[PDB]
């Protein structure tokens, strides 16, 4: 019915819009994040997010493209338990050795159209585990570490 992600994006857009302005700039986004003291991302994440959402650098951000983008990147990510069970079923064991190609095919087969940046970045991170290998164990571990810390 409803996923946590939905509530997250909903509250976010609600706060940003709360300003009562026709549009929200980067300065406002940073100020809000700081005030809440939660969800503090790096500068690179801010510039990247703005670039993706705002295709045309005109010093303004659209609400439609903003929510649309956020939902796109969020669509790729899923709950911790959901992903856990999914992997367990896909593989009873934990070899952590799977060709990136196979993973891509499976993703596209699911009907998901994530951002290219998420694909290259994902493989890059998982690749750190070894040399040309994709270990889901690494990703999962990272997610858990973040949730806790």
């Amino acid at each position: 019915m409803a996923a946590l992600t939905d509530e997250q994006i909903r509250e976010a857009f609600n706060l940003f819009d709360a300003d009562g302005s026709g549009a929200i700039d980067a300065e406002e986004m940073a100020l809000a994040m700081k005030g809440l003291g939660f969800g503090d991302l790096p500068r690179d994440e801010v510039e990247r997010t703005v670039r993706s959402m705002n295709t045309n650098a005109n010093g303004l951000i659209e609400y439609g493209e903003f929510e649309r983008m956020v939902k796109s990147r969020m669509a790729q990510k899923d709950s911790p338990e959901e992903v856990l069970k999914a992997f367990q079923l896909f593989d009873l064991d934990k070899k952590g050795k799977i060709s990136f190609a196979n993973l891509k095919e499976v993703a596209k087969l699911l009907g998901e159209n994530p951002g290219d940046d998420v694909l290259q970045e994902m493989i890059a991170e998982a690749d750190e585990d070894g040399d040309g290998e994709v270990s889901f164990e690494e990703f999962k571990s990272v997610m858990m570490q973040m949730r806790g810390k």
